[PDB]
């Protein structure tokens, strides 16, 4: 597949239950370390294997290139291909992750694509997945069902009419954190080259899923994915899956809060 880096893992031997694919740019080492030390730490979650990998492209900076080469040697959890790692190449990054699942870990029961500014509660996500009885053609997150493309030309999410020419986006889930049954990876990889390209990765996956006739589903009767962010509380964060707008220092503090309060009761 032309990968420059591949994690030292053998999903055929020990099929993981949940694989996290985490986006971050080259310079965001602090984010990756905070995640490695918090919700990204590999472990058994109620007897289910969690695995964690970081998606990276390449950069012009020789310094950053060397940093990441050393980081990969030290941690062995980086998936990398040769594409310029910039915001408007996130679609390639996401497709890299999906291609990796397809080529090297099709045995994963579930895959979560997520970002580096996030708190993820893997314990509660795993509980909710074990309760869904949905093991195939499954895709969930924060559902965005009738979104309109942003035409304000200086907006971070602006797309011109030539980039995306229609009035509404397909159904899709926030790229902040979405989850799917491992089989979906192969399906999306397969239809990817046939679907109109768009620089917003979450919209692009939405296009792929629509072509595949895979409908988006809510994970639970209550909201569990929060792209808008949330006021922090131990009891609230025990019963959510994903929360956005979390910088590394904050992530470490929240993780410590949950450890300090382990084994209290919540209403
Ligand atoms: O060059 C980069 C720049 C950013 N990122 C990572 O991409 C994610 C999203 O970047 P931002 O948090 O700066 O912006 P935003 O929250 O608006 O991104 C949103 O819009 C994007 C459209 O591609 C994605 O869908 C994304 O998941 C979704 F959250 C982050 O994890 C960031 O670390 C990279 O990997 N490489
Ligand atoms: C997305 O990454 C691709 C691949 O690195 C970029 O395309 C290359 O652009 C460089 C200059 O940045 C050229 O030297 C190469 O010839 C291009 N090759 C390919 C594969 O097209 C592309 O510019 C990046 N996208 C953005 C928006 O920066
Ligand atoms: C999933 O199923 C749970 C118990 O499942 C048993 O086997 C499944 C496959 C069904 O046939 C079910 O009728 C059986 O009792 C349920 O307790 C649980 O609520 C289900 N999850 C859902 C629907 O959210
Ligand atoms: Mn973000």
């Amino acid at each position: 597949g032309n990968f420059l880096k591949l994690p030292d893992t053998d999903c055929r031997q020990t099929p993981p239950f949940l694989v996290l694919l985490v986006t971050s740019s080259h310079k965001q080492l602090a984010e990756r370390m905070a995640i490695r030390q918090t919700w990204g730490k590999e472990r058994m979650v109620k007897g289910k294997q969690l695995k964690t990998f970081f998606l990276l492209g390449t950069t012009s900076s020789a310094a950053e290139t060397k940093e990441v080469d050393q980081e990969s040697q030290r941690h062995g959890d980086i998936i990398q291909k040769d594409f310029l790692d910039v915001y408007y190449n996130l679609t390639l990054k996401t497709m890299m992750g999906i291609e990796w699942v397809h080529r090297f870990c099709p045995q994963a029961a579930f895959v979560m694509k997520t970002d580096s500014d996030m708190f993820i509660n893997v314990d509660y996500l795993t509980e909710l997945l074990l309760k869904k009885n949905r093991t195939t053609r499954f895709f969930t997150g924060f559902l965005k069902l009738n979104e309109f493309p942003i035409r304000q030309p200086f907006s971070k999410w602006f797309v011109s009419k030539s980039e995306y020419p229609w009035d509404r986006y397909p159904p899709f889930c926030s790229g902040t954190g979405y989850v799917f049954s491992g089989d979906v990876a192969s399906q999306v990889y397969n239809v990817s080259k046939s679907v109109p390209y768009i620089k917003l990765e979450d919209v692009f996956v939405g296009l792929c899923l629509e072509r595949l006739n895979i409908r988006l589903e809510e994970l639970h009767s209550q909201p569990t994915f929060f792209p808008g962010g949330l006021r922090f509380s131990v009891c609230l964060f025990r019963r959510i899956v994903a929360c956005h707008f979390i910088k590394p220092r904050t992530l470490l503090d929240y993780w410590q809060a949950l450890e300090n309060s382990r084994g209290e009761d919540c209403p």
